[PDB]
Parts: structure tokens; sequence; C-alpha cells
């Protein structure tokens, strides 16, 4: 069975203006590359080539103008606007005829993640053709996120949408799998207090049905969201420390979709020509010409 | 007699790509704000209201998006395009019926300056109404830049740029202030086939019209144009901003501070970000002294 | 009249274990250097010579063995132990022969400042022979430090040590001048118990005599006393100096700048070093003219 | 058969000072812990509890006043002084007598690794008791390490030390695993043009005689270096961004040992309690009220 993929590149507001004001938050670098490579990348290691990103009406076409619709990576990308934001689960609706009767995964626009065998990690998850995977990982501050409370025996029992009072430290991260349940369950939802459609009803009403995986991403991966000025800094030296280090770089698409086998030789080489003078493109060239193990 | 002010906002080229197939180089942030907010707040600390931003077809809606017409924070906001990146100097011959019979100023797009008084140091550079004048600044890398060279009282008798053996760890920085005479001494190529803003600086000098400010190591003075130093420049400006609780480069402060709007306008600007920090830190600056 | 200095480097109990079990605080290094020199240099740009260094029994000959008697350094530097942590007070106690009848200035061991005329903002309290001098710097979180509310005029009315609601978010830096009295202001315990410097500056300005000066937002005021600040501070440092090829807080070069030794001394301490950057760099300092 | 542990903490000359006037290279901090915790916990990781530090004759003492015999955290620690810095292979000869007829580990004073199952990965190199391990990890500048050399089947071929113009990018990183050979290898060696005992001398003995095995450290684990002010820096930011992501420390020797079984949770509770004060005490105190996946 297909999965298809939905990134979620929403409207921050005026949170981050006035940086904000000249380019869309998905938009900024992180580094070397925008914001939005790094969830791309992450839905391109599961194996999914068809995705839909889905932002505001104004930056729709930003992502459009930047992207097109992926064919020079081996990709099928197809856009959709929320007009308001009126919570990451109206992401189901506005996919809706996208995912059709297939498999889905959505993941949040701003959400970075690094480690070993990564490929492998999502592969678990990707192929669970029932149900709804997440994934929980282990923060300091887990009232910002969706948190996940485990029995003694390590079941998840309860799931709470930024708890006043956290039960565990285990954070939900933004990145979901789901089966062909889950615009049905998007539509039955009411909104929340704050009047928005939750991504952790979604996950809860699977968890009722007994059909919610929670597998754990251990310590020894870096998930890392850039939605604060202060966390989008970090989040640049953290991965220019790994680039500079290895010479090998983070959620490069051009280079995921060549070792996946979805693009070949001759068409890295076509996307290298245009960016030969810079950094970005002699990268690419090197690729061609090394092996990488 | 005006001065008036030119940021050259040019095309970055491919070197930042694709970090910058999303937008111009000076429209990425440095930490909390555009970049191009910390060249136009120097401008408008050596009080200079009138200004020319200068850039690519592409980009040119993207800055006026931005910023507008200046209005909101006292200022008089014009743009112009540079269809091709054909050196530094060209910004005097597209800007030339801006500049009109006025003084003006040039500052590069990405460039960053911080320290004390800074208000006043460029003070004497703007009130100078002849000849011209530009900084020096002791750097690492002196070759990237055009390099001052003194002699052993103190007196600029040389400029290179980009010398591969550089004379002296002084570099020029990228803000530069000129009397009526720069027109004419633009529309008088260098080996790389650009219009080096280094040719117009010697012509001052070699009239004796060059006044060389030094700008001690007490100043920052940084450069955003890699992807490692924009970084960098993040950090710094975040390392500050998070020490003091007060902003470098925040246009609405200064033009408050320099009594072109006042506090009614100042609160107008801060309700639609009111949300956000950069307008609760607009909203504060009406409610305290800042020394 | 002489000014004598004191260095307060003491015992930083153990909110920095286990990284402070290998040595204390102020020997820990903010990127290239240890912390001490940072407050080290600061006493020397203000012109003094002849300093007392207090640390704990145990640091205390770590840090003797790291400085010396200052004598390579044109300095005088003598050593004194703290054995309980009772206060920044009690450095008058300790110092009291050391200080004798002269006038002195106390730096805290872990600040860091930077910024221009350094050596002349300093000169200003230095050379003040009477009452006390203390800066003000407009911080993010004034409760950490000794707060000091201006009245509309801008006079200093009132101090106030670590409030938990600051009347302003001007902090008292951690650098003190002060005349004769201050000895005699210290020998007259907080809530805390703890001897705070805040009452001995109380003291001095309830008789009129302390002079509050601005240290302006142009200027850089760090604190290094968290795993995380002295990480910034670091960083910070790294990209000034990796930007200008100068160093921050080297005391042999503002030794050699302040013609307390002379460049065959400063050679001979280069040599030691010369395989490494920081011998380099002194040796660079002989053969070339910064401004 | 038992594995020892032998950590190289050498004096890095007068290349840091002034910083290392004060203190000793390797008990700078990284962040919010002596540089050496972080290779003592690599070779816990590895389950090797018995461990000889080597270092100068003046940092030996300061070590062992840190550290002390090891027994507080369930280890064997043993000192020994290099009195010259007359090349790395000399641990060997200086480790001699407490190495035995055992099986034997070698880690560098200034290197660090992160990344995901690092237990396991080790695990594999530990259990192979005949000739050598290493690990080969990308880089950028291949020039200032061993460089290995693999065939077109990825076959290790060549190392080299440093060399002006290397054959691949791939490093050897600072750990190395070796049988009951390595002694009477690092005997017979003959000094280097620089005047050094190279470890690169003692694992090209083992590949020509067919005994190295040299595995791949994926792009998703970091390893980093300390040996620079600016490299230090860095490993210090990098370090910060995790911990203060997950609060959850690396190179934590108490946490280690505690989740190795090596000391219980009485005597975690007794190490805890002199630092209750600060973080890291604070830290120790809340993992045995938690559970950790
Ligand atoms: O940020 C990344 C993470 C990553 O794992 N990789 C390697 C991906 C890969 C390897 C082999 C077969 C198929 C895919 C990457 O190119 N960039
Ligand atoms: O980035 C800055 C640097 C700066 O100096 N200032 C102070 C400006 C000022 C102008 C006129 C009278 C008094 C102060 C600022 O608000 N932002
Ligand atoms: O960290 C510093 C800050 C500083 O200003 N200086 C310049 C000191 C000086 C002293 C006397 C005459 C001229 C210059 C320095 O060498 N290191
Ligand atoms: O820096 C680290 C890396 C690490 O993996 N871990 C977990 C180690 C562990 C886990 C289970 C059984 C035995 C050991 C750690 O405490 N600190
Ligand atoms: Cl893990
Ligand atoms: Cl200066
Ligand atoms: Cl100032
Ligand atoms: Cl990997």
């Amino acid at each position: 069975m297909k999965r298809k993929g939905i990134i979620l590149a929403g409207g921050s507001g005026t949170r981050l203006h006035p940086a904000t004001l000249a380019i869309s938050k998905q938009l900024l670098p992180v580094y070397d590359k925008p914001m939005i490579y790094y969830p791309l990348s992450t839905l391109m290691l599961a194996g999914i080539r068809e995705i839909l990103i889905i932002s505001t009406p104004q930056d729709t076409p930003r992502f459009q103008q930047l992207l097109g619709d992926g064919s020079n990576w081996g990709l099928d990308l197809q856009y959709a606007v929320q007009p308001s934001p009126d919570g990451l689960a109206q992401a189901f609706l506005i996919g809706e005829s996208f995912i059709g009767n297939d498999l889905s995964a959505l993941v949040l626009g701003d959400n970075l993640y690094y480690g070993h065998d990564f490929h492998e990690l999502l592969g678990s998850a990707s192929q669970r053709q029932t149900g709804a995977s997440v994934f929980a990982y282990h923060v300091l501050d887990p009232e910002r996120y969706g948190v996940v409370e485990f029995d003694q025996g390590g079941k998840a029992i309860s799931l709470e949408e930024k708890p006043l009072e956290p039960k565990s430290n285990y954070a939900v991260t933004g990145l979901y799998f789901y089966d062909q349940q889950v615009v049905d369950i998007a539509r039955d939802l009411k909104p929340s207090p704050r009047g928005e459609l939750e991504i952790t009803d979604v996950n809860r009403a699977y968890l009722e049905r007994g059909q919610l995986s929670v597998e754990i991403m251990g310590r020894g991966y870096a998930w890392l969201d850039t939605g604060t000025h202060d966390s989008l800094l970090e989040a640049g030296q953290f991965i220019a420390t790994l680039e500079n280090r290895q010479g090998l770089k983070v959620a490069c698409p051009e280079e995921i979709a060549y070792r996946q086998k979805w693009i070949d030789a001759a068409q890295l080489e076509k996307l290298a020509a245009p960016l030969a003078k810079n950094g970005y493109g002699q990268y690419l060239k090197r690729l061609l010409t090394e092996t990488v193990y």
C-alpha cells in the first residue's frame, strides 16, 4: 500500500516579526538551506515520494516558486492552502482528496531530525498498515508539547496537549503516520477550548481504540524545533558543526533522492550545474565521484 | 546641507544558494530582524532620513513590501533597480538623479556596526561638508577588503582593492560619506570588470580630500556575507540583546530617539506587533528612560 | 595618590560542579585565556598596577602558579585567602593592610567588559580622588544584581540588592572605585548572612559621595557565572578576536601599550609561547602599529 | 575474556596556552563537565570497567585528585605517567603490565562521541577477541588524521598518518580495540620521521597481517575532537543544545554506571548528596525516580 506525505507549513502569525515580514518562516534558512528542506528530507527518508505542502495563502506560492512539482528530485509535490490557522488537524480535511484512500504521514514544517539509521527507524513505522504511529522523545520542557504518559510496563495510557502539570517528560514529536481512518477521525472532532482542531485529539482517538503505536526516539537522536528566534539559531549552529566536521550535509534533498535511486547520476549532474559556482553545487558534484558508506 | 543615503542591497548571485532561493541575502534575518535593518539603522544614526535602496528587479518589491516608503519611521525611502551586478561604484550612476546636488552616504546591505556613542562617531563624518570620509578597522583577513596603508605619522598614503599582499591589517568598512563630486568621479572598469568603490576613494585621496577615521577595536564591524558569518553575527546580536534587554538596530526605536516620530506614532507601530516580543519591546520603550 | 586593586576570585561553592572539581571558576577559560585575565585587564586599563587577588586556600596556589608576582607584566600582585564566602564586602577586611591609606578598586573575578575608549571611561572614575564610583548598565534581569533607581533628573536616589521587584533595569556592574573611607565603612550582615557591597555603596550614597556613571548600550558587560553564560561569553570573545585579529584582555599587550614593560621584555614573554597562537600574537605586536 | 581500557590524556604542550597554564587540557570543561568524562563514558559504554589513565607527570595527580580509584562509580581506575610526548603508541609500553595478557581498548582523552545504540555499536568491536578494530568516519579535513583507503569492494587496503594528499575522506577515530598482540607490535616499532611512536603504525601492523577490522561510524554519529580553542567551544555548544533540549546529560559517568548496574540506587543517591545544591546533583537525584527509555 502507498503512503502519501503532508508537510504542514503554517503561518507562525506575527510571533517572529519582523524577520518573517521579509520571508515566511519555513523559508528561513537553517544554516545553509531553507527550513522546509528538513521536514521534506524526513518524508523522503521514510520512502514517501508523493507530498502535499500546506501553508497560508501568502506563502503557498512561495513554496511553489521554490520547489516546483518535485520532478527534478523524483518527487511528486502538490500544494494546498490553509486560510486560517485553525489547528494542525485541519490538514486532513484540506488534504482529504490528496490522501484519497491511501495511508498517510504528517510532518510539521519547522521540525528537524538527526541521527543514525534514520532510514530504518522510520521503516518500521511506515510499513505498519494499520492504526497510527508516533514517536516519543525525552525533553526538558514537556509543557510545550503533546505529552505521553506510560504505565509501569511502558504502555501508553494518556496523551495531553500542553499540560500545565505534565505526567512525563516524553513529548510527541512532529512526525505522524496514519492509516485510512484519519480523515474520518478528523471530521468527527470538536474544537478544543482554544478554538483549534488538535492533532493530539486525532492521536487520542487512535489511542482509545488501542491502535496507537508509540515508539521511543532515543537520546541518541536529535529532534529540534525551529519555532523561536533562539531555537532557530541553535539549530543553525548544530547543523553547521555537523556539516563542517563531516563534509556531509544534513537534509540535502538532491542527495537523498540520488541515494534512494529516485534520480540518477546524469540527473544529479544537471542539478549541480546551475549551482556549480557555490559550495552546495560543488557538494552535489563531489557526490558523483565519491563512495559514502 | 542635506545628506542622502544609499543602501546597496544587490544580487548575492548563487553564493548562498539554496538558502537565498527563498529570498535575497539582505532579507535573511540576523537573529531577530532582517539583515537590511542593520545598515538602515546605521544611516539613521548618522542623521540621514532620505534613503535610496538599490536591489535586483526581483528583490525590489520584497524590500518595498518590508519597508514601504519609510513614512511610518519618519523616513523617505525610494527604490531603484540594478539589472546587473557591475560593481559597487555603479550605485552613483543608478543613484545620480536621487542624489542631485546633495551630499551622500553609501552603505553596504550586509554590514553591521555596534559600539559606543555610534551616533556621535558618525556625526563628525556626516557633518564634514567637503571631501570624502571612510572608516578603517583592524581585521584578521584584510585581503578580502579595500586596504588602507598609513605612513609613520598615521596619514593614509595608499588604498588597494583586495590585495593578495596587504600593506596593513586596516580594512575600509562598508560605510562611505561623499560630497557633491562623487557622481562626476564615478562617471569617469577594473581588471575584474567592475566599477570599484576603491577607485572612487583613491580619487579623493589623490586630491587630498579623503578623511580616513579609525574605527577602534572597541567597535564591532561584522560582515554577514557567508553562511558561517551570518550565523556568527546572529549569535553576537542575541548575546547582546538577551544580556541588555535592549535591541540592536531597531529602526522604530532609533526614529523615536532621534525625534523623527513621537510617542503616539510609536504606540501605533507597536499595536500590530503587540502579540510578539518585538511589539512588546516597542511598547516598553514608551514607559522607560534609557540613558 | 596611588590606587590599589582587588580581584575577588572566591569559591564558586558547588554551583558549577563537576566542571569546577577540576579548578576554581576563575581559572576556567573564556575562549582562549583564563577567566581571571579579563578582570585583571580591566584593573590594568584603569591604570592600576598593585593588585591583591583573594581566593580560597585551595585556589590561591593555582592563581599564584598562573600569575606569579606580576613583575613580568610590570605589575605587583599579592595574594590573600578567604577561608569562608561571607560576602563581597569582606574583601576590605581581608584586604585592609594591603589597602593601607590608599585609594582602592574592587572587581569581581567573573566579570568581563568590552567596548570603546575603555581606558578613558575608567580614567574619569580612577582619577576621582574622593567618594566612590560605580557603573550602571541596562540589563534584562536586574533582579540578579544591585539595582540603582534614578529620579526624573537622572540622579541616583536608591540602591537595592537583588530586589524581587526592581525599580529600574539598571544593574550596578562588578567594578567599584573607593576612597580612603571604605575600610571603615566596611567594618561597620544582611538577612542572607553576608557582608554586602550594596550596603557599602549605600553608605556613600547617603553621604552624597556616590558617583554613578552610565555604561552605555554600546559596551558589553558579561557575567561568566553559569555554564550557559560562560559558553556565550566564549563565543562572543571568539567572534571579536577572529574578526579583528586583535585579542581581548591580553595582559602582556595591555602592559606594553601602557608602557609598563618595553619591547625587549615583551619579546622575552613571547619566546616560551612562540609555538602557539598566543605567542605568535605577542610577537606580531612588536612589528605592527595598532591605532 | 576481559578487556581493559586506556585513556591517553597527553600533554598538548603549549598549544592551548595560556588557558592550559591554569588547568590541564583534559580537565577543561566541555559545557558542564570535564573533558575527560567523555572518553571515560565511551569506555564505560563498551562495557570496560578497568581503566588506566595516562598523562603527564604534572597532570596525573590532578586526574587522581578528580577521579580517585573509580570505586564510587563501580570502576577500577589506575594511573601512569608519560614523561615525554613521544607518540600515542607509547601507551602500550607504559601500559604493558596493566594490560598483562588481556584484551585492551585505547581512547584519546580529547575525543567525544554521540549517537544512537552506541552501547551496541561498540559491542560488536568489544566482543571480537582476535585482531584489532577501529572506526572510520567521514570528515572534511582528512589531512589532520589517520586516513583509511578502501578498494572498490569496501575493503581497507591502506592507512596513512596525516597525508598531504589523502586517499579518502575517511578518518580513523580516536577509539581502538586490540587483542593480546598489541604490546609486542608496539615494542617492535621504529619511530616515524617526526620522532614519534605512531598509533597508525600499530594499526598498519594489524592491517598487513589481515587482522584489522575497520567499521564505518556513520553520518548519524557525532565524533568531535576538542583539541583547539575553536573546536572546544563548538563541542560545548553542541553538548549544551542536546542537554537543554532533552533534559538528559551526555557522558555522565554516574548515570552510565547506574544504567549498567555497576552501582545501585542507594549508591547513586549517596553520590547525588554532595552535589544536591547544583543542577548536576539534582539531575542524579531525578534519575532515581524516572524511567528513561
Ligand atoms: O540528512 C541525511 C540523513 C541520511 O541518512 N542520509 C543518507 C540517506 C540514505 C542512505 C542510503 C540509502 C538511502 C538513503 C542523507 O543523505 N542525508
Ligand atoms: O542599535 C542602536 C544603537 C544606538 O545607539 N541606539 C541609541 C540611539 C540614540 C539616538 C539618539 C539619541 C539617543 C540614542 C539605538 O537605539 N539602537
Ligand atoms: O582588551 C583590550 C582593550 C583595549 O582597549 N586595549 C587597548 C589598550 C591601550 C592602552 C593604552 C594605550 C593604548 C591602548 C587592549 O590592548 N586590550
Ligand atoms: O552519554 C550517554 C550515552 C548513552 O547511551 N547513555 C545510556 C547508556 C545505557 C543505557 C542502557 C543500558 C546501559 C547503558 C547514557 O546514559 N549517556
Ligand atoms: Cl538512542
Ligand atoms: Cl576603541
Ligand atoms: Cl553607548
Ligand atoms: Cl548513520
